[PDB]
């Protein structure tokens, strides 16, 4: 089951695309009701104004995210929980937990989610307009 972002779609694809996102981000059904932020983010994903990709980038960085998966946990935990819900797979080796581990030292949760989100990896499985899945 694979969803994707495009202009031209129906209003019920569209929905059906945005509801997967907060699924696979969230792990569970929030809604535009959710806050002011997440309602523009999604008038903006929906308009084509910012790309899937994007909308995964600000929706992970939100408080709503920070305060699930981030803040609770430490460095080592945060970084698989992102990898997961960015990623759709846990972190391959110690070698990369380590790269990424470094990485939220010093930039903390934005910078985990860049990381991610703008690896070579995320680019080839799901781009600029699929919704991140797991794998
Ligand atoms: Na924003
Ligand atoms: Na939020
Ligand atoms: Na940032």
């Amino acid at each position: 089951q694979k969803y994707a972002m495009k202009p031209g779609l129906s209003a019920l694809e569209k929905n059906a695309v945005i509801k997967a996102a907060y699924r696979q981000i969230f792990e569970r059904d929030i809604t535009k009701a959710y806050s002011q932020s997440i309602s523009y983010l999604e008038s903006q994903v929906r308009n084509g104004d910012i790309s899937m990709k994007e909308f995964v980038r600000r929706l992970a960085k939100s408080p709503l995210y920070r305060k699930q998966f981030f803040e609770p946990f430490i460095n080592s935990r945060a970084l698989e929980l992102a990898f997961r819900h960015i990623l759709g797979r846990g972190p391959s080796s110690r070698e990369e937990v380590q790269k990424y581990f470094s990485i939220v030292s010093s930039g903390g949760l934005p910078a985990l989610v860049d990381a991610l989100v703008d690896s070579q990896e995320y680019a080839d499985y799901f781009g600029e307009e699929t919704v991140p899945y797991l794998r």
